[PDB]
RNA sequence: GAAUUGCUAGUAAUACGUAAAUUAGUAUGUUACGGUGAAUAUUCUAACUGUUUCGCACUAAUCACUCAUCACGCGUUGAAA
C-alpha cells in the first residue's frame, strides 16, 4: 500500500460510517406514501 | 355497514404504462413485460396428522361378535291320576 492512501484509512479509522437514510423520516414518509 | 381480498417484498398498491394469444372486426377478460414502491407482527383457535398409554370375548376386524327373546317342527329325559 502506498502511503497516502494508508493515511486516508488511517483517518477513516475513526470516522463512523454516515448513515444512509433517516429512519423516523423514512418511517413517516412511507406512513403518508400511498401507491 | 354486512361483507369480503391479500399479506417481506421488488410482494401489495398504483388516474403507471407496454406487449402478446384468440380476430376480417370488437377486451373493462386472460397471459406476459417492465416503472414507482409501502405498511404490519402472529396473544389466540384449531379439524387433521404422527407418535404414544390403556383395554379388548373383535380378525371379512364395531355396519364386529357373543348373549337372550318369538315362532315352526323333530328328538331325548323326568313326574305322573
Amino acid at each position: 500500500p502506498t502511503a497516502e492512501q494508508l493515511a486516508q484509512w488511517e483517518a477513516l479509522k475513526s470516522v463512523p460510517i454516515p448513515p444512509r437514510k433517516n429512519a423516523t423520516l423514512d418511517h413517516i414518509t412511507n406512513m403518508i406514501m400511498r401507491h
